[PDB]
C-alpha cells in the first residue's frame, strides 16, 4: 500500500474543521469528512484517513473521546500520522 503520511494542521477561527468516527470491523477513528477551506483541508487531510497518531501519540486502539479529547486540547496546531483509503473499486 502505502506508508502513513505527518498532516501539521494550524487551528484556525472555527477549530481544525474535520470530523471522526470509527468504521465498520475496525477499532480506530477515520476522517468522516473534512470541511472546505479548513484548516484540515490546507494540511492535506482526505476524507477515509485512519488516524494512527495524535501529536506522536499512537491513536489506533483508543476510544472516540479520546482520540477527540487529543484534538482539541491541541489549542494551536496538531500533527496527525494518518494511512490514506485505498480501494481497487472504482465507481
Amino acid at each position: 500500500r502505502m506508508l502513513p503520511r505527518l498532516c501539521c494542521l494550524e487551528k484556525g477561527p472555527n477549530g481544525y474543521g474535520f470530523h471522526l468516527h470509527g468504521e465498520k470491523g475496525k477499532l480506530g477513528q477515520y476522517i468522516r469528512l473534512v470541511e472546505p477551506g479548513s484548516p484540515a483541508e490546507k494540511a492535506g487531510l482526505l476524507a477515509g484517513d485512519r488516524l494512527v497518531e495524535v501529536n506522536g501519540e499512537n491513536v489506533e486502539k483508543e476510544t472516540h473521546q479520546q482520540v477527540v479529547s487529543r484534538i482539541r486540547a491541541a489549542l494551536n496546531a496538531v500533527r496527525l500520522l494518518v494511512v490514506d483509503p485505498e480501494t481497487d473499486e472504482q465507481l
